[PDB]
């Protein structure tokens, strides 16, 4: 699709068989999701936002569907204000910015 | 142009007679620029994201050039870690997400 930006670019994602809403975010290096249960081991990660830095749990190689498109990659879990799909997965679904 | 998302989508902007580098940010409602002087009235605002909130000055009807494209809109000024072009000005240059 072609998504204009008059509204927030929110899409439905699927992770661990559950549907969630998430924001397609070209300003984010990484993908960050609200607290949830994911399989496997996690590693520590610090990420920085507009208000400062927070600690999150890094899970690698997680299957996730984004607006119907399949991806498998790193998902960070932590106290984010909104679920965010960052460039690590935007590249997997072939997303570009155009003007 | 078509901008891939392998790296941060940085572009050159001109604002208040100054050249700056800024991030094209579809996950941002607003445009936020590091400390600088702008003409006209302003009012205070709190904006939030990962890590909490910062206080910024809101300037309305500010002319800007973004990667060669002219627009006008609200610009927030304050202690942001990176200059951000948000959706309020991304729309004006006709930027879309495509996949």
């Amino acid at each position: 699709p072609q998504i204009t930006l008059w509204k927030r670019p929110l899409v439905t994602i699927k992770i661990g068989g559950q549907l969630k809403e998430a924001l397609l975010n070209t300003g984010a290096d990484d993908t960050v999701i609200e607290e949830m249960s994911l399989p496997g081991r996690w590693k520590p990660k610090m990420i920085g936002g507009i208000g400062g830095f927070i600690k999150v749990r890094q899970y690698d190689q997680i299957p996730i569907e984004i607006a119907g498109h399949k991806a498998i990659g790193t998902v960070l879990v932590g106290p984010t204000p909104v679920n965010i799909i960052g460039r690590n997965l935007l590249t997997q679904i072939g997303a570009t910015l155009n003007f």
